[PDB]
């Protein structure tokens, strides 16, 4: 199965950045979201889910059909929460019609990194609407309870090496783990609606304890009122892993780089783009316009 992008008819980048800019608006006004958080990194988040299905080896998942719509998706575990991703791009959906879904979950989560003080994120359209039948099976995102070596393996699946992954898990600052959810509870770190490196500062800095949480479940936790995932704190442990969080925690601006690198081919990875295709949008900011 080949996946080509296709523009959606007559559409060019203002028009996208028309899109860009309710969803930034909306993140403005709707603050009050899990306690103030606000709907960044869980936007953040339902751009990785919707993509993180993909298997390189057939082309199943992806972000390009937009399958999350259809309940097999929206009702996998591993997606609780992401609910409240979706309801808030409902009323973005029904001002802008004609954008496909998938076009629509990948650029949620650019939106939200960037109007989070997040890098650049370069963003292409086409993706289109795949039928019901299209939707892969629960079960291909990761768990959180493994080691090292299953979250290698794990990403090899979606085609991303050490570095890739150590980057795309800097949005470990964004947002929090919530214990009806996912089993886990607390931050990450302080500035979990701003964007930054905090994730690789605190894996290195803080004192963790490996407590049990009220799920029953192991997680790290620090006096600070943070916690990290075992397979946040697995890069850590892993030495090659280890090198590379000490990087990004020594440079913001390649931590931007690179993530904005990987994030960029997470939402891509499964889509052809046509010779002729246009070329990736930048979007500028609402504080960028003035709006
Ligand atoms: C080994 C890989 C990963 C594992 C096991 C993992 C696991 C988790 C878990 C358990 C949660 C908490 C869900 C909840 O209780 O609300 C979470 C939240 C989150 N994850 Fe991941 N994650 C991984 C990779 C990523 C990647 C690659 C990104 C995006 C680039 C990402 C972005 C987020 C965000 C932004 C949140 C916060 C959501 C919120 O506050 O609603 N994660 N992750």
């Amino acid at each position: 199965l080949v996946h080509v992008a296709s523009v959606e008819k007559g559409r060019s980048y203002e028009d996208f950045q028309k899109v860009y800019n309710a969803i930034a608006l909306k993140l403005r006004e709707d603050d009050e979201y899990d306690n103030y958080i606000g709907y960044g990194p869980v936007l953040v988040r339902l751009a990785w889910h919707t993509s993180g299905t993909w298997d390189k080896h057939d082309n199943t998942g992806g972000s390009y059909g937009g399958t999350y719509r259809f309940k097999k998706e929206f009702n996998d575990p591993s997606n609780a929460g992401l609910q409240n991703g979706f309801k808030f791009l409902e009323p973005i959906h029904k001002e802008f019609p004609w954008i496909s879904s998938g076009d629509l979950f990948s650029l949620g989560g650019v939106t939200a990194v960037q109007e989070m003080q997040g890098p650049k994120i370069p963003w292409r359209c086409g993706r289109v609407d795949t039928p019901e039948d299209t939707t892969p099976d629960n079960g291909r995102l990761p768990d959180a309870d493994k080691d090292a070596d299953y979250v290698r393996t794990f990403f090899q699946r979606l085609n991303m090496n050490d570095r890739e992954v150590v980057a795309l898990m800097g949005a470990h600052a964004l947002g929090k783990t919530h214990l009806k959810r996912s089993g886990y509870e607390g931050p990450w770190g302080a500035a979990n609606n701003v964007f930054t490196n905090e994730f690789y500062l605190n894996l290195l800095n803080e004192d963790w304890k490996l407590e049990k949480n009220d799920a029953n479940n192991e997680q790290w936790d620090s006096k600070s009122g943070y916690m990290m995932l075992p397979t946040d704190y697995s890069l850590i442990q892993d030495p090659k892993y280890l090198s590379i969080v000490k990087e990004y925690a020594n440079d913001q601006d390649k931590f931007f780089k690179d993530f904005s690198k990987a994030f960029e081919k997470l939402l891509e990875n499964g889509i052809t783009f046509p010779k002729d295709a246009p070329s990736p949008f930048i979007f500028k900011t609402l504080e960028e316009q003035g709006l």
